[PDB]
């Protein structure tokens, strides 16, 4: 099947704006929010067929017509192979953002579950890796118009991206790709990623030694193995067998963690691998010190390929984080922008979350930034381009 192509589509639920009015009430709510599930013929990291599965949001209500922007959305790090972003959201009831702040004010909301996560075929997911970010995003929106084509759900025709997380490195990676190919067949008119990594290899080595300038980069153990593990399969230019890089025992279960029957959280929560305190007892010596003082390491060069920073935005962009963030420094958006204007763009602005206060520093303010973000981007600059 060509990229794109829709293979099963159906609705999971629906929330009334009352029923969501009521959750933000825990301001108001324009839409009715209807949730629905689809998978989808999409590309591997070397082109070759596969198949991935995605949420579509449909808001819809009198003071809710359309014509509808398409917002294509990138999920954060997911760990959990047979996590679905639909399904997840069913079980919180609707309760989450992307219905509650996005979909609710008239956004039709699209979301790929990414390469190897939800129903998809891939052996593994490619974290952190642009391209199939992109092209997995891009043509669940594909699949996502034929579903709402079939629907006759009115859209503007206006296309913007958002994501949190890995997710602004994959709205990012998204917003470039569509720029630099697909402008015609998506007409982008914002792009708003939220705490994203975009000076990939800067942030690696930045919080190389466990902390940064912020504070302490306490999920790191897990997000770094996360990153090294894809690297090798897309790229298998790191080691010939695991314990390359990893000390004992961990070499023997990284593999079938990322992802396996394990969320980040239950890792986290358990100590499936250590503490970031053990960082040196973690990875292999040559290995922990090769990555810093040498940027021809396989795994640096993998990073470097996927940093988002030498092209220059055409869309509006609004990049979004939290000062406070030890987990994906703010410092990320500031050398993106940074890299923009000095290639002639003044295209892409920031906000900043942040209290001001570094007594408020923290690994853990990285998941405030989410709905915060979500809620100032809306206002700020998808409204204005919609």
């Amino acid at each position: 099947p060509a990229r794109g192509t829709l293979l099963t589509s159906n609705f999971l639920t629906s929330y009334t704006r009352d029923a969501i009015s009521a959750m933000l009430a825990s301001e108001q709510a324009k839409c009715n929010v209807r949730v629905a599930e689809f998978t989808y013929a999409t590309i591997g990291v070397e082109g070759e067929p596969a198949t991935a599965s995605g949420v579509l949001l449909i808001p819809g209500g009198e003071r809710c017509s359309g014509p509808y922007p398409l917002l294509g959305w990138g999920h954060p790090t997911e760990a959990l192979r047979a996590q679905e972003q639909a399904k997840e959201i069913r079980d919180a009831k609707g309760d989450d953002p992307l219905v509650t702040r996005l979909a609710s004010q008239g956004y039709v909301v699209v979301g790929s579950d990414y390469l190897g996560l939800g129903k998809s075929n891939y052996a593994y997911h490619p974290y952190l890796h642009s391209a199939s970010e992109a092209s997995a995003t891009i043509d669940a929106m594909r699949a996502a118009r034929s579903v709402l084509q079939h629907l006759k759900t009115p859209l503007s025709g206006k296309v913007m991206l958002s994501g949190y997380s890995q997710g602004g490195h994959t709205a990012m990676a998204t917003q470039r790709e569509i720029e630099a190919h697909l402008s015609k067949e998506f007409h982008l008119v914002a792009s708003a990623p939220i705490s994203g990594p975009y000076a990939l290899e800067q942030t690696f080595l930045d919080s190389w030694s466990g902390s940064n300038a912020v504070g302490e980069n306490t999920f790191g153990i897990l997000l770094g193995s996360y990153a090294i593990v894809a690297m090798q399969h897309t790229y298998k230019n790191i080691y010939l067998e695991p314990g390359q890089v990893f000390q004992d025992p961990w070499a023997a279960k990284v593999e079938p963690l990322f992802p396996g029957k394990q969320s980040l959280t239950d890792m986290f929560l358990n100590d499936t691998l250590p503490s970031i305190d053990k960082v040196k007892s973690y990875f292999q010596p040559g290995f922990y010190s090769d990555f810093p003082s040498n940027p021809a390491n396989p795994f640096r060069q993998d990073l470097a390929r996927n940093n988002l920073l030498e092209w220059a935005p055409q869309t509006p962009t609004l990049l979004c984080g939290s000062s406070n963030d030890a987990t994906v420094p703010l410092k990320n958006a500031q050398t993106a922008i940074a890299s923009f204007q000095q290639r002639g763009s003044n295209q892409v602005a920031l906000v900043d979350t942040g209290t001001g206060n570094a007594s408020d520093n923290s690994a853990f303010a990285h998941m405030l930034t989410k709905e915060s973000c979500i809620v100032v981007v809306r206002d700020q600059l998808l409204d204005k381009q919609r």
